[PDB]
């Protein structure tokens, strides 16, 4: 039932990303980004109950993981200020989506999957 | 479970399903000896490869038949296929998770080690 | 080279470069938002070049952002993001010379910085 | 520009050009075994250039492995991998100019073929 996960894995630990600040934002009419979600990773990396099916509607997300304060908790002075990952959810009906991101000081990969 | 596979596809965004996974280890004489199988589920995991007691300290490598993969839904990849070779519980007893991101002609894996 | 930013991108599918993506370049400002500050598309290699110098790359905050999207809908390709793009603060303890790389598939893409002195 | 087999290594830790990492390529015989073909070390470039040549670099399939643990554990890290390698065929329709790409990091690595005619 959990329509928007996001799962953050650790590539010079070799463990999951815990404690990730992670903010969902939605883009009104106007163009602007209006606050939609937010919480923090679990010790397994992966963050759910962000929002519903139901307050989960038509429309552009962006999805916003502070990289910056995680690695600098861990003593590292990363290259990025954070990580957004920009796109279009349930615009031909609704559809569960995980994204999922793979974090190093001065690099990251980040992969959707839909079902 | 102490050797858990997963593995994703990056053009499709979804689940790699039915990736055959051969393990081996490596022998005191050292060649490569078969050491389990099987294929990723719907989920794009693979679990039951191994148990703790089984999985003792050595050399592996997991083999994905990418080529395979990537044949079986029309499209001709690059790699013969793709190999992740490391020592296991060298230093303790662990459990491992081999992560794998697929593209025709790329991909990642990651190590999850608790 | 003298060049202070440049951008490198690879296609996952077709093995190649990504050639004629569509690079923008803003640069913060005191009140917080992004100014324009460079644009190009990438060539046949794949790089873009020439975006900026020295002069003018001063410290703050930069987004450069790859148009994906339209870049796998002109393959035939509908793809997942509305666009990458990579934030970061440069020449902070002085200039660097910055490569933006990037690597995409439809569904995933993965960014890398090199910075030298 | 002639150069048909290329390596080129990114540290994604460092944000830097993966420099020193050795290089060994294998081509496979008829028999099944993996025979030496060419070696090096990547640059400080993070790139490795003059492995080989057209007329030598004929069809068969190719191992590319780059020593990835020599490299961590030089620069005082206790990496995940024993290496990484990249098994492909080579030439088999048409003579092609290969590049070998991969980022690194202590648990993880990416790796991305171009090929060019």
């Amino acid at each position: 039932k959990c329509p928007l996960m996001v799962k953050v894995l650790d590539a010079v630990r070799g463990s999951p990303a815990v404690d990730v600040a992670v903010k969902v934002f939605k883009k009104t009419s106007e163009g602007s980004w209006e606050p939609f979600a937010s919480g923090k990773t679990a010790e397994s990396g992966e963050l759910h109950g962000l929002t519903t099916d139901e307050k989960f509607v038509e429309g552009v997300y962006r999805v916003e993981l502070d990289t910056k304060s995680y690695w600098k908790t861990l003593g590292i002075s990363p290259f990025h200020e954070f990580a957004d990952v920009v796109f279009t959810a349930n615009d031909s009906g609704h559809r569960h989506y995980t994204i999922a991101a793979l974090l190093s000081p001065y690099s990251y990969s980040t992969t959707a999957v839909v079902s």
